[PDB]
């Protein structure tokens, strides 16, 4: 490793990545982590860790039903995974050599990875006792979610289980700037003609991402080696995802989907 | 790079991994791809490329409709073969250096989530654009003949060549192929494990190996660590969608019984 041309290149790639991630995604690991802690005063967020707590957070964000608990959050996380996906699709043009590939092809790698980076950003929201909900004016603990009616107290926990694994590698919204851009990019997603031109973004975006990882974290060997791991688990998460919302279709019919989120389950896995 | 005990150290527990694959696996990648151009000159398998190509071929390896008790058969012994590939690769589990002195139950939940991982890495070895060895070199049957088969099964195995035709553009041999099965195996993140600690002391090493492997063996691949990590994702969606398919020709056929060895690596796995 030395500073030449090729190196202060993949820097001014690792920069303009990091600007274009902080103009696309309002509410960064750094300020989720700064209320995480308390450290900011005009953002402290209502728990909600239990019924009672959720009906006056409501106030906030029949007779009596547990029923409409469970499906209002349902619905909810769907409302704020369309507004990310926007947020995403911002961030993905801003890739260099994105916009000049194949639009069927640009089409593909957001299809299949969008679910990828939600999971990924979701993770700097979350801690060992729950996560920051309404762009940081709430925050609902993980056990609350546990304790919804079936089957929707499983929908969450695998989301907070890869959450704690990956928080502990100790990522920066620097870090996770070029991690999100390779993940977008890859030539093994299904329905790609030009996995050629793809490759060779990701190649220079992977370079990026290990001399970024070298640079930022001295102290972590095989950090590059383990960061890459975890795209493992994120498929497994976006693929038991989908699994889970075929047995809300069937086992509760009167469940609907927000056309946009609709267009991207459709032939997926 | 560097020349120091450490780098020494690492090409040793290289070395130690591939006599223990030579002396676990019979067919290797070089084996199969000597037979697969041509290069050898005794091992000469016969092509089953349609239904006619089938028939003659059994007589080298019911009045039922033929389209169905053809896809039963073929079926049947890609899980003959599986559970021969499960007995080698726990024959190599056994050599890699930490693996034995593990718990017990921690073994057993490795294999249990892994064995199907390497079986699918391996299995590549043994295919090409056109098909796949079978029965060791005996014999090739076609891809296209595997996806005409009776419905669900025309679907099984075109995963598996989709797959192989992206894992072998990276041009991995034997060597490189010995340090990455020990890395699917030492995985982490497998549920049913509590000691994770040791696992994962394994498994830095075995990808300090590979990396260094790969940095010695492949000069012109320059990012081959990252594009041969990123295969793991593909191997695991391959894993899962096998096993949701499975669930299909049970529900579909209830005349579909599986081997007891498969039935419990199946059970409760994803």
């Amino acid at each position: 490793m030395q500073l030449n041309p090729e190196s202060a290149d993949l820097r001014a790639l690792a920069k303009h990545l990091y600007d274009s991630y902080i103009k696309s995604f309002p509410l960064t690991k750094a300020k989720a982590r700064a209320i995480l802690t308390g450290k900011t005063t005009d953002k402290s967020p209502f728990v909600i860790y239990d019924m009672n707590s959720l009906m006056m957070g409501e106030d906030k964000i029949l007779q009596e039903q547990s029923k409409e608990v469970a499906i209002r959050i349902f619905q909810g996380c769907q409302f704020r995974s369309v507004e990310a996906v926007q947020e995403i699709t911002e961030y993905a043009k801003s890739i260099p050599g994105f916009v000049n590939l194949d639009l069927n092809d640009q089409v593909t790698l957001l299809k299949y990875g969008v679910h990828e980076i939600i999971y990924t950003m979701l993770a700097s929201l979350m801690n060992k006792d729950g996560v920051l909900i309404s762009e940081g004016q709430g925050f609902m603990t993980r056990e609350f979610l546990k304790s919804l009616r079936k089957p929707f107290g499983d929908f969450m926990e695998p989301k907070f289980e890869f959450a704690v694994k990956f928080n502990a590698l100790e990522l920066d919204d620097s870090d996770l700037a070029i991690f999100i851009a390779v993940i977008i990019l890859s030539g093994d997603r299904p329905g790609l003609l030009n996995v050629k031109p793809i490759e060779d973004i990701q190649d220079n975006l992977l370079q990026a991402l290990e001399l970024q990882l070298k640079l930022n974290h001295p102290e972590s060997s095989q950090l590059f080696a383990k960061l890459l791991q975890k795209m493992t688990d994120l498929r497994q998460i976006v693929m038991e995802h989908v699994q889970l919302l075929q047995v809300i279709k069937k086992t509760e019919t009167d469940m609907s989907l927000h056309p946009l989120l609709q267009e991207i389950y459709k032939d997926l896995y």
